[PDB]
């Protein structure tokens, strides 16, 4: 059937939206590190849809082995669909692990979530600007008042890795791209097609994981070596902070444009 996997940083209310989804009343808790591993369940509203909920994650390359746990199920490529769980109160922190989400090239589908909790803040974002800007999907959720989980699963079910047709990635700094280019034509069939833009990238930030996972040759890690020396030359930074600093300018971008309430 088709699979649902919930991503997202710990205490973002994953588990939260998950028994509502499915009945169940698996463990929540009010601090960060509450689920860790794998627990399945049928979206109660359709029940040719199965979802995962999945311990808590700030990056793709993983600060812990729980986080760990939900890279490796997104990166298997058993999901149809990732639904991911933003907190809403803190966009900007979120945002860096949703930029990675989207260059698996599993759709991404976000539920903004304690949408309750920036309403008592006395603030707002622009979901049709966030979504534009984002290119993915979002609907503003609440487990707490359980508003907005229904539509947020209807949307995931609707934005599959079937029915989605060319994905749009965020864009960065031209010379960033040329890059990634570059090392797409030089991994070939070396990784799975659907995510070969994520590979690429953590190859020219030389993360420790994907190196030890791809058993690439030494002739393509040779050219990939030379392409990363030759991009760095031309921004004058390393690798690994030019690739920071471009989520960032992008997450940045995106954000001014979910505060901004004027209309265009
Ligand atoms: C009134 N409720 C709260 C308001 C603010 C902060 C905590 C709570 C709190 O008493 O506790 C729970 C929630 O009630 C609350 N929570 C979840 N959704 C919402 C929401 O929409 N709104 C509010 N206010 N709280 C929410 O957020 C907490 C995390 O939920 P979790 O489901 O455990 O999150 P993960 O599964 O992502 N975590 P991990 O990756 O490590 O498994
Ligand atoms: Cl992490
Ligand atoms: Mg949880």
């Amino acid at each position: 059937m088709t699979e649902i996997a919930l991503i997202g940083n710990p205490n973002s209310g994953k588990t939260s939206l998950f028994n509502l989804i499915t009945g169940h009343n698996q463990r929540v808790g009010n601090w960060p590190g509450v689920t860790v591993e794998r627990k399945s369940g049928l979206v109660k509203k359709n029940k040719d849809l199965e979802i995962q909920d999945l311990p808590g994650i700030y990056s793709m390359s993983p600060y812990s082995p729980e986080a760990k746990v939900a890279r490796d199920y997104l990166l298997s490529q058993r999901a149809d669909s990732i639904l991911n769980v933003v907190d809403a109160t803190n966009l900007e922190r979120n945002l860096y692990l949703t930029t990675q989400l989207i260059e698996t090239g599993i759709p991404v589908t976000i539920a903004l979530n304690m949408i309750d909790v920036l309403d008592g803040q006395g603030k707002k974002i622009n979901v049709d600007k966030l979504s534009y800007h984002l290119g993915v999907p979002v609907v503003a959720t609440s487990a707490l008042k359980q508003t907005g989980v229904d539509q947020v699963v209807k949307k995931a079910a609707h934005t599959t890795t079937s029915t989605v047709g060319d994905l749009a990635f965020p864009i960065y700094d031209d010379r960033l791209e040329a890059a990634i280019s570059q090392i797409l034509e030089v991994l070939g069939n070396s990784v799975p097609q659907r995510s070969a833009r994520f590979y690429a990238i953590k190859l020219f930030e030389q993360d420790s994981l994907v190196e030890a996972e791809l058993d690439l040759s030494q002739f393509q890690r040779k050219e990939i070596e030379d392409i990363i020396r030759i991009t760095e030359e031309i921004f004058t930074e390393d690798a690994e902070s030019i690739v920071i600093n471009e989520r960032y300018a992008f997450i940045e971008r995106v954000c001014q444009m979910a505060e901004s309430h004027t209309e265009d």
